[PDB]
């Protein structure tokens, strides 16, 4: 409830420091996938795809990302339970749209084919608006992955797990790890899920926002 | 885990809300807490929130979905909090230092050694986005989704009803605010209350690509 939830987005951090002992059981990782699997996203549009590493030679894949100037980040992808890679598409066509329209219809979302007709050049507006007028298509999926990952991180505390957000990334050399880009995808956001290490200095810090009375507009 | 699934699975987009059911205040005190706390990179908080209950407050929002928007119109209009979350327009040197100055109130510098490190480490990627990918903006904005994808999920553990919509005229949301003025632009509107029993949404099932389509596990 409110008590419950709050409290969910106080005590999360970003962990930095897993306890690498300490594994994630089947009922929270069929949880953490199912809450991603189902985040919305504008007109449904779904641009995503997911990495999930578990064994520790998929974490090292992931972690040959994290080198050099971003060696800080190595640590949390080795140690966690399970890595999480946020992909989004990088471009959209009209079979893709037509694949979703469908999947959608199989799911029972259209009464009509005239309401299933609808649904697709409501969301034909929308992306051609993006690919063409702002021509910011590929930004606009990755936003709709970003608000994704904003669901994993407070579902994850609600479910007490540990996670930590990360952009510290070589996305050119995760992407080329797992051929990414010829899928037609790009990695933008990883995280780790796991348990913090009690030496994890980060849990032991206050947490820094603005006040209320300076991010907050009420009328 | 199982209420937080329930709470992923029974949300949807409301497309019509119940003009006399309003939040308590225990859960909109919530609401406002919970996206202040939502993470960013490095912190930024790149955002700012428009939250309005009154007929007054939603109708000045509502003219930002006219025309071919209109369709959102009687959802701003009937629900109880509307949540405008904006994104800032730039982000400079004095925006970085400010933000420093707050976590240093907050007490997360033991020394001046790790205020300076913090400082370093963002004014790199921040750096970073403005001059060598020069997607600044896109970068903050992707940081307020992120933001609005917490608030869809905690209303929904809250047992509220949320819309998330892109569907308005930011310059006449902008305009009608003085938001770019300010340094700020609206990006996501987020309606929260109590669906009608007149919700054709809410009786229809969710759909999404499937496990096997989206995961690949290893
Ligand atoms: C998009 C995004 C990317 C992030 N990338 C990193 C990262 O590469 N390394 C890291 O240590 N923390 C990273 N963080 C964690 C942020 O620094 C953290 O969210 C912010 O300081 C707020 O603190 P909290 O997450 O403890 O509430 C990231 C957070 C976000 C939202
Ligand atoms: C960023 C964003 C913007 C959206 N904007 C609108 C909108 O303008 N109008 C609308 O009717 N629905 C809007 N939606 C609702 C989506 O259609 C919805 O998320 C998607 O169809 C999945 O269904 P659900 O939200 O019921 O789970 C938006 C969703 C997201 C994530």
């Amino acid at each position: 409830n409110a008590m419950t939830i709050v409290q969910a987005a106080q005590s999360r951090y970003s962990t930095k420091a897993f306890d690498a002992s300490r594994k994630l059981p089947e009922e929270k990782v069929a949880a953490v996938k199912e809450l991603i699997r189902m985040s919305a996203s504008s007109v449904n549009s779904q641009p995503w795809h997911f990495i999930v590493a578990s064994s520790e030679e998929g974490k090292a894949r992931i972690a040959k990302a994290t080198q050099g100037g971003f060696a800080f980040n190595e640590r949390k992808i080795l140690d966690a339970s399970h890595v999480v890679v946020f992909c989004a598409k990088t471009a959209i066509d009209e079979a893709y749209l037509l694949d979703l329209l469908e999947s959608e219809d199989k799911d029972g979302r259209f009464a009509d084919v005239e309401a299933k007709n609808g649904m697709h050049a409501g969301r034909s507006f929308f992306v051609n608006m993006h690919r063409f007028d702002l021509k910011d298509a590929h930004h606009w999926m990755e936003k709709q992955v970003y608000l994704n990952v904003g669901t994993l991180l407070l579902g994850a505390s609600a479910m007490e797990i540990d996670a930590v957000p990360i952009e510290g990334f070589d996305a050119k050399v995760l992407d080329e790890e797992f051929g990414l880009r010829e899928k037609g995808f790009t990695s933008v956001v990883i995280v780790p899920l796991g348990y913090h290490s009690e030496d994890d200095f980060n849990a032991k810090l206050p947490k820094s926002r603005w006040s209320a009375e300076t991010v907050f507009t009420e009328i």
